[PDB]
This record gives structure tokens, C-alpha cells and sequence, in this order.
């Protein structure tokens, strides 16, 4: 919440067709040293896959709600234990809903026009979604105008290019492709890999 | 409409200095299996090269507007016959218009932002201009949050990364450039290659 | 103001930490044969940066604001006599007010949504923030729907691609890291072989 | 005032026809670290530039006159602002007033029958004009009998032995055409190469 980011700087997508699939890879993703994780709404019923995950919370796993494309699906996420509202929206309706409940909201954000809506409404995280398509000159663009504005892109990230974003400046990084494919224990080594790899740069 | 693009998976746009010009072009890339049309309003008097290639629209040719900016020029494009709706725009008062009148409408998205207002407002088709600026990488990465989506990128797009765009998952495309450039044999002849590569992969 | 810019083609981004330094800085690029020079409002007490560097514009230099998110900023540049009011914003207050008051405004736009916008409000110069993740091939593409719009690519420009901007037809460039990093001196030098590049192409 | 002498050892005779050039070509000196900025009254007007370059006292520029042959001359000169008297004279209705009005004077002599005039006229700073013609010998000989005596050799003074006069016991330097020659770019620079080389020894 604007402080485990500076420590975890990891954020899991976990899109899964299955809500069985969606636990084994969560845990997969948390065995790998992958702390906080994101919840996508595309998984079927994830709402129950957000209150039924609560026993991974006791263990030091902070689990959030992802896509979250209306103000039904956000309270479906608070009530469900979820500690984060991730949207590829910069929803006025959805950002004021989650101030009123104190909740955390990070809106996705691509030009300059939606990220000084974005400030004026009170955040200073965002989401830059896509990641590749702005690249990682975006960012370093970006740094001279708003200092203050903390950047999480996730989407198009890998082993290559993880540790560019890092030395551009952004908070965190979202990976869900490379991250959340292939078996469990695939899933768990790739996880691993990715905290290492941050922690050396 | 949400079917033919599935067929014929090409839209040419056809940009013109004069009236006899673009219909022979129209007629060229015809000729070389472009069924469907669309005459952009940046050509001088487009309504007028509208409601006199009507012609074409018997052999199986369909044509639509393109670059509508203006609630004047939908009614002027509607009134004339035209199938389609084109605009970079994404003009809250024509596609209310398009919808009141039943004509078909897809509106040009670069922005996640953008894309939610496009699907909140009724639209699943979308115009993904510019095309080569978001690059190949966009709908890639945009089918998770939004698989329902489907995309046309017209702009940028010649035979080097056609087969490209339709491996990532592309409903149709739009040539504008490669198309529509040069004497109408060449016109022909290359609209007849694109119908070839695209259906070769 | 629309006719300064095809002849200087050359926009100087001075970003500060001091106020010395952003005067011995604009000192150094007004050498090097840059004319118009717009401050950052980013700089610490940039009002009185404009305020105390008016000497500079009895030799010809045109100086003006950056940076101007809020209305405030607006007035506090109009009133220390600055002739640009320049922003990453598409803000609806600050182009009434700077339209109220006779005052050149230039919006940062990136999609051809906030362009059309812009276009609506009466603009047709505009900011092509940023430069370096559109690329080269997003006025080349948008050259056709509105040829009459002219742009300032501000930031990522450099030696190897500023003529490339100028051949896919840009009016002016803006500069603000390789211009305006280094001693005085080296500032000058880097103007002067800017202004020099520029001429050459 | 016989103490900047010792820090900056520098002195700028700028020699220029127009008003416009005096002023670029001081400020390009200025860039290039010469803080002590002398105005040859041979330019056209030059009251009018020292009054119009009072914008540059405040960032640490020392401004005055040079070749004061006459009482209105220095008059002007104190009027307008500036900071030093330098005259090829060693004229006694021009020192006394100098006095009066409590304004620096450096009288330039070239026979110990002047530098015995001006000693006890009450100077001890002096120039030394010509300084090529002297030599370097001239300080070094003159040394014994007047040890207190301070030698600005202005005239005659390169890159090539701009470090003997300092060797040969010089509180400063007067350098008007290796400077001041050449376009303001490359002013500065060689101004820089003349502050870097009197720093190294």
C-alpha cells in the first residue's frame, strides 16, 4: 500500500480458466518468494476464489482483485477480503468508491492526458498498461514533468527486459505471462527466478 | 457487419485528390478481390463519390465512410448509402446517431480508457489507429482483460507483418498506404497479392 | 505563435534545479542560436525565473511557461510575461483562459481522441508528448485525417533522429535533455550543433 | 577593487562595432567563466551598453570602462554604472576625480617615469600597455625597486604565454582580441580554455 511495493516489488496476474488452477498457481507464485498477488476478474468466480485464498493471508501473502471494469465487481472485491481494486479504467466512479472505503485503487493509465486526470483524483501509483507498447522510454519521459508519480508496468515484461524497468525508476513490476504459465512448480521456479533477478539489480 | 470482416478480412482506404481518381481506384481494388470499401471524407466531395459508386455495391462490393469527425458528415454519409461509420473518433453523438439510425459504426481506439468508454458505449469492433505506433504487441497483450474485443488495425500495415497482425488475433485489417498507391493496374495487382498473403496465412 | 516556429524550429525544454543555473543555462542555449525558449515550470520559482529573464527578450529570444497543470500556473506565467503556456495537459480551463487573454497555448496530446479534442477547442498546433514511444511514424500516419495539424515532438529527440522528424513533417522540435545537460559551454555547443543539424536538413 | 583581481585574474576587453555583438560577446565571455567584464569606449554607444548590461551584475558579472581619454568619458562611465576607469591616460584631472567620486582607476604606463607619476599620484595597481611590446622581462626587472607594485599586462597576451606573465609575478590579465575574436560560441570556449589554463598554473 504504497510502502510493500518498495519491498516486494512483484505483482502476480494469475488469469486461470479453472478456480482449482487459480489456487495452485497462486501458491506456486507465493512458494516462488512472489509476496503480493492479483487476482484477475476474468477468472470464472473469482470473487470465491478471492474468499476462499483467505488462508494464504495468515502466511504474509497480500491478495487483491484485478480488471475490475465496474462498481459491482468492486464491491464483490471488498467484500470478499480483497486489498487491492486493479482496472485497466481510470473510473471516477470506481476510484471515489474506493476512497470512501479506504481501500487501495490503481488505476491504468497510457497518456499523459489520463495521468493528470488520474493525479487530480487524488492517486499517485499507476498502472502502465500495456508495459511494452510504451516501452521503457516512457517512464524516464515521463520522470521530468510528475517526479512524484510512482510506476507499476505490468504486461510485456520477461527476464530481458525486468531489470531495465527497475533502472528506468518504476516502483514495481506485474508479470502474467511469464509468470503464471505452465505447471505449478514451473510456475514456482519461474517465480523464484524472477525475485532473484530483481534482487541483483 | 461483425460477419463480412470474418470473410473478407480487408478494408481499403482509399484516399484520393479527385472524384474520377478514387473511383478508379475503387474499381481497382475491386478488381483485385477488395470487397469491401471505404471512401475517407478527406477526398473532395466524398458524398458525391459515395452516392454515384452505387454501381459497385450490386457485383458485391460494400463501401462505408471513413474519417467522420462530424455529426453533418454521418448524415451526409448515410444519406448517400454508405454501409459504414469510419471515424478516429470517438464521438459520443454519432454513435447514439449511427445506433438511432441502425448503421454500423467503429470507432478508433489507441488507449485502454478509450476502449472501456468504446465497450460501455455499445461497441465490440474497434479501429486500432494508429496501428504501427501500438505495434503488433497491443492485441497480444489487450485479448486477456477484453477477449470479446475484436480489432481492426488499419494504418501501417504492409506485406511484411499482415500475417503478423492475424496470428496475434486480429478480426480484419485496413490497408490505406500499400493499397491505394499508384496507377490502377498496380492498384489491382497488389490488392490481388494482400488477398493472397492474407489467405495463405 | 504559428509563424515563429517554421522559422527558429527549435523549442529549448530548461529544466533547473536553481534558478542561476536556469538563467546561465538559457543564457547558453540563446548562444547557440536558440531563440524561443520555454521554462519549466518544474524549476523552482519558475514565475520569477521568467520575471527577472525579460532582458532576453529585447534580443530577440521569445521566452515562455512549461509545465502548466493548473490555472494558477496559467496566471502566474501571463502575468511574469510569458508568451507560451505549454503543458502536458488538454485542459478545457486553461485554453478558455488563454484564449480570453490573447495568449499562445500549445496541448500536449498523444491519441488522436484528445487530438480530435484539441481540434474542437480551436488548437492546431500541438505537443506531440512524448516523442521518443510515438515515434517517427505516428505523424507520418496521422498526416493524412488532418493534414492542417501541425506538431512539436517534444522530448526524445537527439541528434541521430532529428532530421527525421523534419521529414515526416514536423513544424518544430523541442528539446530538453541533450539541449539542456552539461556546462554552459557544452549547452551552447549542443545548440549551435542542433541549430547547425537542423539547417542542414 | 584590488582584491578580485587576485581571485578571477582575468580581464575582458571587449572591442566590438555594434551594440548588439558588445552584448552577445559579454555574455559569451561571461559563460566561459570571465566574471570581470571591461567596455572599450570605441564601441558605438558605449554608455548605452553599459547601462543595458546591468542585468548581468546581479549573477556575479564586475562591468566597467575602458580607453577613458577624457573627463566626460568617465563621467558617462560612472553614471551608467560602471565598476572600473581604464585608460591608456595617466591623466591627473581624471585620477583625482576617480578619487572624488571614490570609483576604481588603473592608469596604463609604460616607462618607470610614468609608473613614479602614478605611484605617487596614490595608484598602486597599474597597466601595462602595450604588454607584448614590454615583454615579459619588464615585470620581472621592475620587481626590485617597486615589489609593491601590481601589473595588469593587457595587450599582446595567447594561450602561449599567458602562464609566464603569472610567473613572472602578474596579479591579473587583460586579453582583448584572442578572446574577444570569432563568434560568441566560440568566444566562450576560448574564454574557458583561458580560465582552465590559468587555474592549471
Amino acid at each position: 500500500m504504497e510502502e510493500l511495493f518498495k519491498k516486494h516489488k512483484i505483482v502476480a496476474v494469475l488469469r486461470a480458466n479453472s478456480v482449482e488452477e487459480a489456487k495452485k498457481k497462486a501458491l506456486a507464485v507465493f512458494l516462488g518468494g512472489v509476496h503480493l498477488i492479483e487476482i484477475t476478474f476474468t477468472v470464472p468466480d473469482a470473487d470465491t476464489v478471492i474468499k476462499e485464498l483467505s488462508f494464504l493471508k495468515e502466511m504474509g501473502a497480500i491478495i487483491g482483485a484485478g480488471t475490475v471494469t465496474s462498481v459491482e465487481q468492486c464491491r464483490k472485491a471488498v467484500e470478499s477480503g480483497a486489498e487491492f481494486i486493479v482496472s485497466p479504467h481510470l473510473d471516477e466512479e470506481i476510484s471515489q468508491f474506493c476512497k470512501e472505503k479506504g481501500v487501495f485503487y490503481m488505476p491504468g493509465v497510457m497518456t499523459p492526458t489520463e495521468l493528470v486526470k488520474a493525479m487530480k483524483l487524488g492517486h499517485t501509483i499507476l498502472k502502465l498498461f500495456p508495459g511494452e507498447v510504451v516501452g521503457p522510454q516512457f517512464v524516464k519521459a515521463m520522470k521530468g514533468p510528475f517526479p512524484n508519480v510512482k510506476f507499476v508496468p505490468t504486461g510485456g515484461v520477461n527476464l530481458d527486459n525486468v531489470c531495465e524497468w527497475f533502472k528506468a525508476g518504476v516502483l514495481a513490476v506485474g508479470v502474467g505471462s511469464a509468470l503464471v504459465k505452465g505447471t505449478p512448480v514451473e510456475v514456482a521456479e519461474k517465480a523464484k527466478a524472477f525475485v532473484e533477478k530483481i534482487r541483483g539489480c
